[PDB]
């Protein structure tokens, strides 16, 4: 049952659509593992919990649910899981990400599809 919003993520082609289908492809190569599916890359990631789970597959380490917000209510607790996502990529090696947590939670694509790519770029070849 659909309403206008809903309308507005219908695919039209755009110029990044190679970028964003190598991206979902790349996310969930690892995401599928844990039965988590993502199919909508402009506001899947904004709460913070798949960049986690995600870094979790990628490093190949546990990340117990006590350091984030499984289920986010507030702002503040999906800003805590992009900035420990964050954390984790630093951590790992990766310079820090451009983007401000803030910016993923809210939403900006420029912000979300640099971060994925980044990930994408140094992890392309686990399996």
């Amino acid at each position: 049952e659909r309403d206008a919003f809903d309308t507005l993520f219908d695919h039209a082609p755009d110029k990044l659509s190679v970028v964003k289908k190598s991206l979902i492809t790349f996310v969930n190569k690892h995401l599928n593992k844990l039965n988590l599916e993502v199919t909508e890359l402009e506001t899947q990631f904004a709460d913070g919990v798949y960049l986690v789970l995600l870094m979790g597959l990628l490093e190949d380490y546990f990340v117990p649910l006590h350091h984030f917000y499984l289920t986010p209510e507030s702002f503040d607790q999906k800003v805590h899981n992009v900035s420990f996502a964050f954390e984790l990529m630093l951590d790992g090696g990766l310079k820090k990400p451009k983007a401000r947590p803030e910016d993923v939670v809210n939403l900006d694509l420029k912000s979300t599809l640099r971060v994925l790519y980044n990930l994408f770029t140094k992890y392309k070849n686990v399996e």
